[PDB]
């Protein structure tokens, strides 16, 4: 298996662990599967956005989406509760394999950047708090494109701005459209399977399949 | 109000009433909340599909993203299960107050168009079952457009096509989204406020809202 020169990788999910904001909305909206359905509305609702020419903070459309939300539990949050809920977003820590797995990575002379859907700020407060920062050469916010993933273009802006062309790059995603959209914008692509998440069935299968950050670094050494 | 000279009608939740393949996916996944899990996953796919530049027709989507849905609630359904659960689109009834809202309307001398994200065939097999095909004067599917609502092209595929304005137009639709899009391409917007569905609180606040098809009929009249 032929080396990539740069490495993409999706951070929320992929890199940090959701427990700490999923554990808060699922308590307060009294479900296990409040997260799930609040996180695919602002998915959902991000790419709304960028397919009806607007663009909006993640930040803000998750706050939004989580009032919109919160009603189909017959919960009625203050807006106080909702901020300290969605607060969990800057204070997630990373999965315990990833930062063994980036340091392999880095060791073996491997370009890696980070391209989140999350504004340029919140990025930077998330992989502060997580202690991740200091492992990628360039960090990517789709703030930086105007366009939330899987747009063909934020992968594309990531591949001129590192000169590296696409088939020397592979995209590190525990999500299923992350892999479609980096798949279709030419990348090479890894699956993280983390709990929860499942490979696109409709022409989504990645080029690698692992259950870790460290198993993805491992199988690529 | 200015009476519009065209309504366009959301089909999928606006007019059909989504009962049957709610109740057959909730009890084959054991949980109130894998309906709406399933198909807000099912339009984040489709969006994803029109952002990665390809088309795929709306029922593989829906059973590609029904497979993905049922293994994050511990089943396996075989694809007889699957295709039993997913035949229940093709027999939904209209909503109580559907038929009587649509025929005020038409005697209003009201051109009343359908706009859904379902593929042509779908979308008639969807409405004669109904019997709601008689109702409109063209029924128009994202395929006859190549891109997924609520993509601004899609509405104003119908515009052009009826040759009415932007402004003398009225999306009627149950989706915050389709609100959204229909009031970005310059269309008049009427929420139908049906159960566990939210206005959009990002700029999403239509013209009308109303609680039945029925009730905005009254409303124009």
């Amino acid at each position: 298996v032929k080396k990539p020169e740069l490495l993409i990788f999706d951070v929320n999910e992929t890199l940090l662990d959701m427990g700490p904001l999923e554990n808060a909305i699922n308590e307060s909206l009294n479900s296990e599967h409040a997260f799930s359905l609040w996180f695919r509305t602002l998915l959902h609702y991000s790419l709304t956005e960028t397919l009806t020419g607007n663009y909006v903070d993640f930040g803000t459309i998750g706050k939004a989406t989580l009032k919109m939300t919160m009603r189909k539990f017959g919960k009625n949050l203050s807006e106080d509760r909702l901020d300290a809920i969605l607060g969990n977003i800057k204070k997630l820590p990373a999965h315990e394999d990833v930062k063994e797995g980036l340091k392999m990575l880095k060791e073996a002379q491997i370009k890696l950047v980070a391209l989140s859907n999350s504004n340029g700020k919140l990025l930077n407060a998330q992989l502060q708090f997580a202690g991740l920062a200091d492992y990628f050469d360039a960090i990517f916010s789709v703030e930086a494109v105007g366009r939330y993933k899987p747009e063909l273009a934020s992968y594309r802006a990531v591949l001129e701005t590192m000169k590296v062309p696409a088939e020397n790059t592979m995209m590190v995603a525990a999500n299923g459209w992350d892999i479609l959209g980096a798949k279709r914008a030419g990348l090479r692509t890894a699956f993280v399977a983390r709990e929860g998440h499942a490979i696109y069935p409709l022409d989504g299968t990645p080029e690698l399949e692992a259950k870790t950050v460290l198993e993805v670094a491992r199988t690529l050494l």
